[PDB]
DNA sequence: ACGAATTCG
DNA sequence: ACGAATTCG
């Protein structure tokens, strides 16, 4: 069967525009209605607007104050069995990894998702939160399907410092054959939310996923939140990632 | 002074002086005048010499010959003992990326019956200019690998080096040796660079660093003898001479 | 959440 | 000529 999820840095820390912004991001989630939402830079009146707007959906939250992460499951297609919240020891960002166990598609799955600590000077501690979210991956039964999703903030200088993916660790962008069309993600040229004067892109949301071989099958990758709203900005400074997937038992 | 049993021997100071401190300058060079008169060096080595630094020099270091950098500016300087040291040319190597006009310069002399390139440079400023910084190391030392093999090869100058960025750089060449690290790495002269002793630039908070080096090019025919600090001094003023500590040193060359 | 410049302690 | 924080382009 295929299920479909989008993971979206929705910058909530930008206070501009931020409730037509909210409700842009969820009227890209109404088209495409996803099995599973990664969101990240959520902040507490955006998770309560949440709440109402996505009743649909099971809210999952990685933290209550400040900003954080959030997974919105879908009610009748994914049923929740637990949520676990792995901190990030060294963090001067209040980041963290947070992963819910599911039913989805027939199989039992680990979704996680984080927000690595950002710019180039904390490269060094990014470097180690992904090292944690690796380990992590590793720890689910081999018949468990486990996917991450979310803002990695990284360069590919920093995956290769890693270690570079485990052999059993895919990055889904990787998989599908390095589509040129959804490969940046974070672009300011083609998005003006920041007013950054210059052209700089990233591919800083990443997906990786472990599943027993065959069992998860990348069909597409797509960039959402491409379409500027009433008040001429994006949803995000960010573009969301839209995964299909087949899950096979 | 330097008679016949010290006639092995090549002493120098390395200072940057922060001629870009305008506020006391005319008192701060007499400050380091005096210690030039103190130990009679046979080179010194400057950073950050500007041109009005040159004319309290011709004043009150009048017994050393002046080979400047640059014209304008701020600029590096290397200063010949007359009577000691033979001049034989100047060459000035240019580091093509600098955003803060620095270079390398080398002077070829001849002192107590021996031939030496004599180096001097102020590397970029600032953590942030870190890969700028090593790229003119690494000129720097190619420079010092390709001097004539009977020459003696001497750079004392301001690195702004961390550790970690010497290790990014693959370390000192075989050849090449820092005269701290020859000496075992003593604690009295490790930093040149300390705001908690030094409070020229008013920085309200204690960092340390051993920016100001020395490398020689040797087998056996070079051998530091002594490392020591000057300029730690407060002037009438208040202030020391300069934000950094200045760097004494003693070789002997061997047979 | 870019790199470069500037301020503050 | 420090590092952190802030601002500029
Ligand atoms: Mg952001
Ligand atoms: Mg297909
Ligand atoms: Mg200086």
């Amino acid at each position: 069967s295929t299920i479909s999820f989008i993971t979206w840095n929705i910058d909530g820390l930008d206070g501009c525009n931020l409730p037509e912004r909210a409700r842009g991001v969820c009227s890209c989630l109404a088209l495409y209605s996803p099995d599973v939402v990664f969101l990240q830079e959520v902040i507490p009146p955006y998770c309560a607007y949440l709440k109402k707007r996505a009743a649909s959906y099971t809210i999952i939250t990685g933290n209550e104050e400040g900003y954080f992460t959030a997974i919105l499951l879908k009610k009748g297609r994914v049923k929740f069995k637990s949520q676990e919240i792995i901190p990030f020891p060294n963090t001067k960002m209040m980041r963290n990894l947070l992963c819910v166990n599911v039913s989805l598609g027939g199989n039992e799955f680990c979704l996680m998702t984080s927000h690595l600590e950002s710019t180039r000077e904390h490269s060094a501690e990014r470097i180690r939160q992904l090292k944690t979210v690796l380990g992590k991956m590793q720890e689910a039964p081999d018949s468990t399907t486990v996917i991450f999703a979310g803002d990695t903030n990284l360069r590919d200088q920093e995956v290769i410092k890693c270690g570079g993916l485990p052999d059993n660790v895919f990055d889904a962008w990787e998989f599908l054959g390095k589509p040129k069309h959804c490969q940046y993600t974070w672009d300011t040229k083609a998005n003006n939310n920041l007013r950054i004067p210059a052209a700089y892109k990233h591919r800083f949301d990443r997906i990786f996923f472990r599943a027993e071989e065959g069992h998860l099958i990348p069909q597409s990758l797509d960039l959402v939140g491409l379409e500027k709203l009433d008040c001429g900005r994006f949803p995000s400074d960010h573009w969301g990632l839209l995964c299909t997937l087949n899950v096979v038992l």
